[PDB]
């Protein structure tokens, strides 16, 4: 099973202030819904808990607690590990959609990174991390919008 | 200038059926949305009646008659290389989004290939060209939905 990672960060890294991400960049959110339609989405519990199941995705939520969900299109679990083997028998491909330390913990498992990159500094607590140079540019386009935006694609070894 | 080509074909290579795509394959179309949100089109005539202008977009329409467009957002060229020089100086890049006869006269200048190819095999008239070995897949990604599709990312080398 393929893990593949997509975000959205601004120039200075900041990806989150506070449970809100700093920034309306107007079109940036259809390459996030066009990526994932459909697909399986690996989230953190506090980012799942911000944005809730929205229609046409499948879930896995990991909680060291005994949060659960109510939705029979979500699936709760205890770890990131039992996640990937969780989600290995009912997938080829999961798609990393975030919490930042949900994207600390899989940066390293990820093949394929989906990186939008807003043209804004803004303030935040809450940062991604720097992409190693394990990956590459493979694709790249540029957006002009309210806040301009570039998306890249990032491919491993 | 870059230009792109954007495309969305059946595994029997078809792309049209008289003025219809032979096809739902409901999700596909956000591919189509998030990568030409505010970026310029080049359609052929045919094709444009078809569909009409849709916001968030500029279109380059070609034409060989007397047909115009009442829309702000459309400018009407003679011929496709009379389009190519007028866009280039208006945009950085262009995204042809078809007509088989506009696919087969544009393909030869594209750098990047975007081709969804839908899991359908229908009649149809209308074909899309032969993709030459000069084009390499960079990224790939499949889709279940009503009718499946796989998304490719080609570069020019
Ligand atoms: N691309 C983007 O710009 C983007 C996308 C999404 C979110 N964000 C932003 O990121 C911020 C939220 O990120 P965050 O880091 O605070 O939270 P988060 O990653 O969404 O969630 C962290 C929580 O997930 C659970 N968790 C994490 N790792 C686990 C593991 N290995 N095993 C079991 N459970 C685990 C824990 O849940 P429990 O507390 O239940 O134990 C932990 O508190 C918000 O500001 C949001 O707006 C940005
Ligand atoms: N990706 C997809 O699946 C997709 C996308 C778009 C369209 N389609 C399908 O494709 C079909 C339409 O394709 P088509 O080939 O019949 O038509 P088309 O390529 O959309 O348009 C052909 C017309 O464009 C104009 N044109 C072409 N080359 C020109 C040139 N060198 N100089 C000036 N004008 C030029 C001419 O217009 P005039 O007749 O006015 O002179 C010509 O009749 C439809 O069925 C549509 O559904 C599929
Ligand atoms: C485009 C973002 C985006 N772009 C890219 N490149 N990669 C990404 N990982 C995301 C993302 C994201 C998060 C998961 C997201 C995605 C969403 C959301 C919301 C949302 C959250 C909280 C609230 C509460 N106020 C409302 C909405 C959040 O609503 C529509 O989709
Ligand atoms: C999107 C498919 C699509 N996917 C990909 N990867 N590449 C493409 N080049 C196209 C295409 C196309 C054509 C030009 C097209 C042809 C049409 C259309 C529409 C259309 C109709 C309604 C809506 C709703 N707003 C949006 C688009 C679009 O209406 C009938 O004829």
């Amino acid at each position: 099973m393929k893990v593949s990672l997509m975000a959205a960060k601004a120039k200075n890294g900041v990806i989150g202030c506070g449970p809100h991400i700093p920034w309306s960049a107007k079109g940036e959110q259809l390459l996030f819904k066009a990526l994932t339609y459909n697909q399986w989405l690996l989230v953190g519990r506090k980012t799942f808990e911000s944005m809730g199941a929205l229609p046409n995705r499948k879930y896995a939520v990991v909680t060291r607690s005994a949060w659960t969900a109510d939705n029979d299109n979500v699936i709760v679990f205890p770890s990131i590990e039992e996640a990937m083997y969780g989600l290995a028998e009912l997938t080829d491909h999961v798609i990393v959609s975030g919490g930042g330390e949900i994207y600390r913990e899989t940066l390293p498992m990820a093949s394929t990174l989906h990186i939008s990159t807003i043209d804004i500094e803004p303030e935040g607590d809450v940062f991604f991390p720097n992409i190693p140079n394990t990956f590459e540019v493979v694709f790249e386009q540029h957006f002009s919008s309210n806040i301009n935006y570039c998306y890249q694609i990032w491919q491993k070894g």
